[PDB]
């Protein structure tokens, strides 16, 4: 009863008589006090992980888990008549990330701490995230995503750096977050840089704000609006700010540890999460050459031997580019250096395709990263091979030695030990506690593949997790979930090629089948989650549809008993932690050539969910690890899509007219029922888009998708066969541990340990 005695100390009261809010605060302090006295990791070569996003999630629970204190606390609260979940709901989720890029960063830094690697992340302390998602009149609106309280996980420091821009120099401030390792005595920091004199008053209506007020807006928003020059410039301010703080920091930290700057490579290595921190290269060079009096060409040799680049993009065309003119507007002094690097490269390599600056004066930040780094890694085996063989071949041809693969991973603490405690205990029950050190020892679960006693338990755990979710959704999302239903979940950002609209077309089908009187064996609950870019009109039309549908569906006594549709508001980490452990069907149905990886896929696999999806991305490795029978793959090959794009012979109108399933679903979008619920403009627009354009081929796989889903649903009805495949999935999920992924980064690239 360590925490109970603590509250008595600091409060003079018992748990029984405190509020959930006051208890959270007390836990906050309890934990920050435990972490404060923990030493750092001491590996001589420190790794620096720079990322423009860290989708880190709530920290209370994970911190407790990593301290080993989570169960005793959960017990003491219940014995006081208090639900931990309600205490957890007090914390606001850090708005420091958006998509898979950020989450990957979080999972990676987590594994760093758990493996005792002296490796810290560096990013920005965004006071509002991408944006807070709010539904009004069946449409997505945006609002600031504030999160920072006075009492938070942010540990203030006294460190400040000057960041020089053309029109001014900015003073930075640094707040750190303790990144704890699983049952470890030493900790890491997450370094988040920021400025004072931030003005929230700029924000006016929605997320609108004056993009030119740099001193007041710098760290307000992640990925601020980009539709105009001024917006673009702000992105540059951001990127350089993050980068300059990072480099200044690592140099200081190197020096403290007795480094002369000639041997910096022995003290520091840098991994840049995509193209956002590319400007760290010429920045480091600047610091060494001008601030520390090192010969320019020596500075270059030193920096290019301690830089690591990670490319998440597939196509080289999509890589980040900057007009020289814009850069001179913001970081002209750096530009000079970047032009020097262009000279070095352009003199040595005759291939015009590898040049940093191109004919139109655009600066290819990726091209810079490749020339002056020791490693360029891909995220997945096929993805890396695409880079080496086509997209980045010009660079492969001269830098064969740099290109390697590093399959993405997820942290098993957050996505198993916490997300699904029930399941976590059961695993240990069956195959022991070894899988904590080695996630591949989940293959011991195979021996129980045919055991009926287990199939019964997994279904029970599944059912309990649905109850855990039902509590949550009711409590925080105003949603009434039916626990006695098949739960089908698609949680991704809204883009045409993610094809949420395909899943919505299936809903319209299933709705029409029920109205015909052809009823499901079991009730189905389709749940969506994710944001759309405010400027992306079609994506917002799609979101609008699905909201019209869930209103139509869930308010029809004839259909309600058989079909529920939900779009959970403001999808994020803590919502995923609830949805995923309660999910039967994992929707991973993006177009065939558009996904490189997909950690979401990897989470569902771990939480006992069967996957329904295309042969692409993480699906590929999954389908390999399990059997073809233990997954429901559909749609066209990657090759077939690419080629069809190449021939330009796809006409979505033909699929519409020729296939009744489709013809009927699409026509329903503008039917009388739906028009009444929603806006004519949106629904009519989306409706003509699918017929006349449909650039990401929603209609191509629809007919087979619907079919494959119905098959999968019917296979649910046998719970011995179903959970046999579930055991197949979970027994092979050990492959996607982020601890394995980091061990590989460290072994091949960083050499920190």
């Amino acid at each position: 009863k360590q925490f109970s005695k603590y509250v008595q100390e600091k409060t003079g009261q018992n748990l029984e008589q405190l509020s959930n809010e006051a208890i959270y605060v007390q836990l906050l302090h309890f934990v920050k006090e435990a972490a404060k006295d923990m030493p750092k990791n001491t590996s001589k070569r420190k790794v620096y992980y720079i990322s423009a996003e860290f989708l880190i999630g709530k920290l209370l629970s994970n911190n407790l888990i990593n301290l080993g204190l989570y169960k005793t606390v959960k017990d003491e609260l219940a014995a006081a008549g208090k639900s931990i979940s309600q205490v957890e709901d007090v914390e606001l989720e850090p708005s420091l990330g958006n998509g898979g890029l950020g989450r990957l960063a979080s999972c990676f830094i987590d594994s760093m701490a758990t493996l005792g690697i002296n490796g810290e992340g560096v990013g920005l302390n965004y006071h509002c995230g991408l944006f807070k998602q709010v539904f009004r009149d069946n449409q997505q609106e945006a609002e600031p995503n504030y999160w920072i309280e006075d009492d938070s996980w942010l540990v203030p420091t006294a460190i400040s750096y000057d960041v020089p821009f053309r029109d001014f120099t900015l003073k930075s401030k640094l707040d750190r977050i303790d990144i704890l390792g699983y049952h470890k005595d030493s900790k890491n920091y997450l370094n988040l840089f920021d400025i004072d004199g931030l003005d929230y008053g700029l924000i006016k209506d929605g997320i609108t704000f004056d993009k030119t007020e740099i001193k007041k807006n710098l760290t307000l928003f992640l990925y601020p609006d980009d539709s105009d020059k001024n917006g673009e410039l702000l992105r540059i301010y951001q990127q350089y700010f993050m980068v300059s703080n990072a480099a200044q920091l690592l140099i200081d930290e190197a020096l403290e540890r007795g480094s002369n700057l000639h041997d910096l490579a022995d003290y520091a290595y840098v991994q840049i999460n995509d193209t956002h921190p590319s400007m760290v290269i010429p920045e480091l060079i600047r610091l060494l050459n001008e601030k520390h009096g090192l010969d320019f060409y020596e500075a270059v040799d030193i920096v290019k031997n301690m830089i690591g680049y990670t490319n998440h993009t597939i196509l080289a065309e999509a890589l980040e580019k900057w007009p020289l003119e814009y850069l001179n507007e913001v970081v002209p002094h750096l530009v000079t250096i970047i032009e020097h690097l262009d000279r070095i490269v352009r003199s040595q390599y005759k291939d015009d395709a590898v040049q940093i600056i191109d004919r139109d004066d655009r600066v290819h930040m990726a091209h810079m990263d490749i020339h002056f780094s020791t490693s360029v890694n891909g995220v997945a085996a096929l993805h890396t091979d695409i880079l080496k063989n086509s997209e980045l071949k010009p660079f492969y041809d001269i830098y064969p030695e740099k290109f390697n693969n590093k399959t993405n991973g997820i942290t098993f603490r957050r996505w198993l030990e916490f997300a699904n405690q029930d399941l976590a205990a059961y695993i240990k029950e069956l195959i022991g506690e070894g899988y904590l050190e080695d996630a591949t020892e989940l293959e011991k679960l195979l021996a129980f593949a045919d055991d009926k006693t287990v199939h019964e338990q997994l279904a029970k755990i599944k059912f309990n997790n649905k109850l855990a979710l039902k509590r949550y959704l009711k409590e925080n999302k105003g949603i009434n979930l039916d626990e006695n239903s098949i739960i089908d979940t698609q949680i991704k950002r809204f883009h045409e090629y993610k094809r949420q609209q395909m899943n919505a077309l299936y809903v319209i089908y299933k709705y029409l089948e029920i109205k015909k009187g052809n009823l499901p064996k079991r009730k189905i609950t389709v749940i969506f989650g994710g944001k759309a870019a405010p400027a992306y009109t079609i994506a917002q039309d799609i979101i609008h549809l699905i909201l019209c549908l869930s209103e139509l569906i869930n308010n029809d006594p004839d259909v309600s008993p058989y079909l529920n549709v939900f779009l959970v508001e403001n999808y994020n980490v803590t919502v995923a932690e609830k949805l995923i452990p309660a999910t039967d069907i994992s929707e991973q149905i993006s177009l065939a050539s558009k996904e490189a990886s997909g950690t979401g896929n990897m989470k569902f696999m771990l939480n006992g969910a069967l996957t329904l999806g295309t042969m692409d991305g993480a699906n590929v490795e999954i389908a390999e690890l399990v059997g073809s029978d233990n997954i429901y793959i559909f749609g066209k090959d990657s090759d077939t899509i690419i080629d069809l794009y190449d021939k330009g012979t796809y006409v979505s109108k033909d699929y519409y007219t020729n296939n009744a399933v489709i013809k009927e679903a699409v026509d329903f979008i503008v039917s009388k029922d739906v028009l009444a619920l929603g806006k004519k403009e949106r629904l009519e627009r989306l409706y003509h888009e699918l017929i006349n354009k449909d650039w990401f081929m929603t209609l191509i796989d629809l007919k087979e998708y619907i079919a494959k889903k119905e098959e999968m649903l019917a296979d649910y009805e046998d719970q011995n066969v179903w959970n046999k495949k579930v055991i197949q999935n979970i027994a092979k999920a050990g492959f996607f541990s982020s601890d394995r992924t980091i061990q590989q980064y460290d072994k091949d690239i960083w050499h920190s340990l």
